[PDB]
């Protein structure tokens, strides 16, 4: 039997993303090229079970395996079988370690274009893709969760990072519903498996949350990404902030997390924060304070939160979210890892 999505979310704890790995979008290869050429294409080493063991033994309860699939489809939209086999092996590392696993589609935005004009070309391909993923993983138990899309948005337009348009938010809902229908149609455990699906751009803004539509299905989870507060966590412009921990900082995060809990509850679904984190601004004390407070506040509300770990930790560079050094199996920032787990244990 499969637990309800609401039951599963209660147990997912704090999580970790295998970032810049099976999601690395490598467009100069071919659909028949070895999986390892993609997995290592953004500079990360080939994933081993020992890396997964380190994450499990630190106290994370969920791993998200972001996976980019489009480059692995042939001209008939059939997935390369060696690719599927490699994704399955990495999923198996995690499932064997008693983790919840979120398996998504990831950097598909060159072809998953949310406009009415592109709907007829996207939808059949997205449905065949999800049919094949679902079939490959049909017999997995309820620790495996599917996530339809990552940050679907109008890439390359002025609306990419501003919450979209009525049209594109509608089409994102339609793509999510089409992917879900394909998952459910494969039957077996996939009739009831929990399925995460995002708002436009996975944004937690009021506009994108409010337009989120839940299909007629009993086991849906909303997905948002919340690198919050943005100017501290992610921004490298002149607006960049490098300290965190005031009463105002805490209040602001509490109100934001309340909006996620309460908006999605009012729509009848749980919510998972599938990506969060902060970049390395030589500010570990503040990053650790934020990490602990964020996890505690989210877990008090029943919201799992999954750190984005791309194994990139270079000081004063953008997107430096790395925590586990995958080559040494030591932590780049043990204090931040410790704060994440402490925030989970504050509640559980």
């Amino acid at each position: 039997s499969m637990r309800s999505a609401s039951e599963i979310v209660q147990e997912m704890g704090v999580g970790w993303n295998l970032g810049n790995t099976l999601d690395a979008k490598i467009t100069n290869l071919s659909y028949n090229t070895s999986p390892i050429s993609f997995e290592t294409g953004w500079g990360n080493p080939v994933t081993t079970k020992a890396m997964i063991d380190k994450i499990k033994n630190a106290g994370f309860k969920t791993i998200r395996i972001p996976t980019t699939w489009g480059e692995h489809l042939d001209g008939n939209n059939k997935l390369n079988e060696e690719w599927v086999k490699r994704v399955k092996e990495v999923v198996d590392y995690c499932i064997a370690d008693d983790l919840y696993v979120i398996l998504n589609t990831h950097h598909e935005g060159n072809w998953v274009i949310p406009t009415y004009a592109k709907e007829s070309s996207v939808t059949p391909k997205l449905k065949t893709l999800w049919t094949q993923i679902s079939e490959a993983f049909k017999d997995y138990d309820d620790h495996l969760i599917f996530e339809t899309l990552n940050q679907p948005r109008l890439e390359g337009t002025p609306y990419e990072w501003t919450g979209g348009t009525s049209e594109s938010r509608d089409v994102v809902n339609k793509y999510n519903a089409a992917a879900l229908e394909s998952i459910r149609k494969t039957g077996g455990n996939n009739l009831s498996r929990a399925v995460m699906m995002p708002t436009y751009a996975a944004s937690g803004s009021s506009t994108t949350m409010n337009d989120f539509k839940v299909p007629d299905d009993k086991n849906v989870i909303a997905s948002v990404h919340a690198y919050s507060p943005y100017f501290f966590a992610m921004d490298t412009s002149s607006n960049s902030v490098n300290t965190w921990g005031s009463s105002y900082d805490k209040y602001s995060l509490d109100v934001e997390l309340d909006s996620y809990l309460n908006t999605f509850k009012s729509k009848g679904v749980p919510v998972v924060i599938g990506q969060f984190g902060s970049i390395n601004k030589n500010n570990t004390s503040s990053r650790a304070e934020l990490a602990e407070y964020y996890v505690t506040a989210a877990q008090k509300r029943g919201i799992p939160c999954v750190w984005w770990d791309n194994n990139y930790a270079e000081t004063n560079k953008g997107e430096t979210f790395g925590l586990l050094n995958r080559s040494t199996l030591n932590w780049y920032f043990s204090d931040i890892k410790d704060a994440l787990i402490r925030g989970y244990k504050n509640v559980h």
